DNA sequence: CCTGTGACAAATTGCCCTCAG
DNA sequence: CTGAGGGCAATTTGTCACAGGT
């Protein structure tokens, strides 16, 4: 079963935010939501040894991880559209005791991480913890803002659009790197490390691809 | 314009080791 | 013991020249 790793349950929103994270500021950046969405004034905590165990890390690696992610935040902000830039935390974390570090999410980011009614992305965090490109990490959850419950679903996602809000390096503007450090590479992950089975279709305008098109099953099925 | 691939650089990985308390 | 440090080599990601229209 995967009924009982955390259920992570975030706002389209933030499934389609523009921003950059690496992979570990996405892996904290889920336990925050998950913090938030169980209650709130946008402080967090992360224990170093609860960490190391979700993600199969050392008390060491872990710890590092957390140090040296918590510190990548400052100056990073997060873009929502359907323009609106806030910064994700608004104090350094700090460490209050041994292990424990907490963190000062922008408390206006809270409605964001909620988000409306129906328009929320979901998905066991074992689905997710094994996925290390953070790219893969975003087009995972994408994909998984149409998965049906049935574990499946087809999307077409613009190219530009993936660029704009994944914040792919520049590079990724040639489409023959798109493919190659990109679109296989995180297409290879899912398949790889999710129970999702993922193919796509590439779609044309004259000599242009312009939008993926990906569909997906749930290896239960 | 478009494609893929080789080559190189930068970033990131899981590991390793030390040591304070 | 944990976890806060500093460190590593191998691997992956990010970049671009070049060759050719597959
Ligand atoms: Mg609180
Ligand atoms: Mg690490
Ligand atoms: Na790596």
């Amino acid at each position: 079963k995967r009924k009982n790793s955390p259920r992570i349950v975030q706002s389209n929103d933030l499934t389609e935010a523009a921003y950059s994270l690496s992979r570990d500021q996405k892996r904290m950046l889920y336990l925050f939501v998950d913090q938030i969405r169980k209650s709130h004034d946008g402080i967090c905590e992360i224990h170093v040894a609860k960490y190391a165990e979700i993600f199969g890390l050392t008390s060491a690696e872990a710890s590092k991880d957390i140090r040296q992610a918590l510190k990548s935040f400052a100056g990073k902000e997060v873009v929502f559209y359907r323009y609106e830039s806030f910064p994700w935390f608004i104090k350094p974390a700090h460490s209050p005791s041994r292990g424990l570090y907490s963190v000062h999410i922008n408390p206006y980011l809270i409605p964001f991480f909620i988000g409306l009614q129906n328009r929320f992305t979901q998905f066991r965090l074992s689905e997710t913890k094994e996925i290390t490109n953070p790219y893969a990490m975003r087009l995972y959850e994408s994909l998984c803002q149409y998965r049906k419950p049935d574990g499946s679903g087809i999307v077409s996602l613009k190219i530009d659009w993936i660029i704009e809000r994944y914040q792919l390096p520049q590079s990724y503007q040639r489409m023959p790197d798109f493919r190659r450090r990109f679109l296989q590479v995180c297409v290879n992950e899912i398949n790889s490390r999710t129970p999702m089975r993922l193919s796509y279709i590439e779609k044309k305008k004259g000599r242009q691809t312009t939008h993926i098109v990906f569909s997906f099953r749930d290896i239960t099925s």
